[PDB]
């Protein structure tokens, strides 16, 4: 058997089914940040090139929104290029220490320059320098000179301009899965679809 | 970054990526890891809208990796019209990440019957009521007809349905955190005659 987690993890969201899934988004992330959960905005995203293929990586959620969840990346990388062709895209959560997930589907918009700007202000300067040099993932030449040029632009040890790719995209939920290890093995999954007003909500199968 | 986060490879550029998998997952259950091969799979629609969840590597294998599932569940739905998946590996404690790509492929039931058996037993009960990922319309009447089940000694029989998917691999990427926010990204891309290497801008 695989799964470790030994904290409690309340979930009476899967006996009273609330109508509004961002409620238990919010519960849970409040109660991940209360009992010390490691990283739990850590992200699994996935997005799908031009035939369908998914990619994967880690990004973390800077913020829950009205309408889902916030991260910034730059638009050239593979996201990044993925996500201006086909804005679908999902990513989930694991709480290793709960038993927990958290699976979030939508559709990635980016967000205005004003709101880049802020994001990247917001971001420590020291993370400023690499963040400019780097053309993230292209191809790395000549790793010493990138380290290099980004050494020299950090004796500024101020923050810099925001780089023209650096963006900030809000992903629009339109479903979630909220999943507990619940008990006997019968893995408690709460399902969430938008409908034309409001949402759906189910329990599925384990 | 709370472990020993070694990664020698991303200056010697190792030929074969398989190796290297190998190394660090072995490395990762020398130093500790918590559950290190707990995978962020990720298949997509006929539309291509992607879809997550979290599946446990069982093996590697020459090809690449294998895990099990329920062939009715969404992933599986999914997969039996578009093969091409991606998952990732994301350990916290020594800041790593590994991305593996590539078509995932149902094996024979032969094999599905060899990972049913070599569970514990005690999985096998909801596991045979489940259909995984259909509505639960009736949480008690499965909890009960699952209480019925674990009555039993020994291996129940395998389920219409469980299977066994082999993630052969087509790319993947190791990523470290590396030293004054390089990251340290080698990727790795078949090739007709083996496997090409670079690395990426963090
Ligand atoms: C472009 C970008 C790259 C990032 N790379 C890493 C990373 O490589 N390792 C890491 O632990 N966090 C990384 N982060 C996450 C930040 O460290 C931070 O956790 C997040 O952006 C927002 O932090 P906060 O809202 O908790 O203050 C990255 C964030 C961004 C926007
Ligand atoms: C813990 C952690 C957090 C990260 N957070 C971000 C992030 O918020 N934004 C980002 O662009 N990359 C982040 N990264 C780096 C990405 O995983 C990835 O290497 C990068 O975005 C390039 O992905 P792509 O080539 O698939 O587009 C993070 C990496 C780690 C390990
Ligand atoms: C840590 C962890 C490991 C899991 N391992 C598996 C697994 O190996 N196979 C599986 O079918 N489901 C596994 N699950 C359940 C899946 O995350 C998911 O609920 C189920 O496979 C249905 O996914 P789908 O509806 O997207 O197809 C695991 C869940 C967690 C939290």
């Amino acid at each position: 058997e695989s799964l470790t987690g030994t904290l409690d993890a309340p979930f009476p969201e899967y006996q009273t089914l609330p109508a509004d899934p961002m409620s238990v988004l919010h519960n849970w992330l409040e109660r991940a940040r209360r009992v010390g959960i490691r990283e739990p905005r850590a992200l699994a995203l996935a997005t799908a090139d031009s035939q369908g293929r998914p990619s994967t990586r880690i990004v973390v959620i800077s913020e829950i929104s009205d309408a889902g969840v916030v991260f910034s990346t730059h638009a050239g990388s593979q996201k990044g290029r993925e996500l201006l062709h086909n804005p679908w895209a999902s990513g989930v959560l694991y709480w290793r220490e709960t038993s927990q997930q958290i699976i979030l589907n939508g559709q990635a918009v980016r967000l205005p320059n004003a709101k880049a700007d802020d994001a990247w202000l917001k971001r420590p300067y020291a993370t400023h320098p690499m963040s400019s040099v780097s053309r993230q993932s292209e191809e790395l030449q000549d790793v010493q000179a990138m380290r290099n040029a980004a050494r020299q632009l950090a004796e500024l040890q101020g923050p810099l301009p925001r780089p023209e790719g650096y963006c900030v995209f809000e992903l629009r939920l339109e479903s979630l899965e909220f999943w507990g290890n619940g008990q006997e093995r019968l893995h408690e999954r709460l399902r969430y679809d938008r409908s034309d007003t409001g949402w759906n909500v189910r329990r599925l199968q384990p």
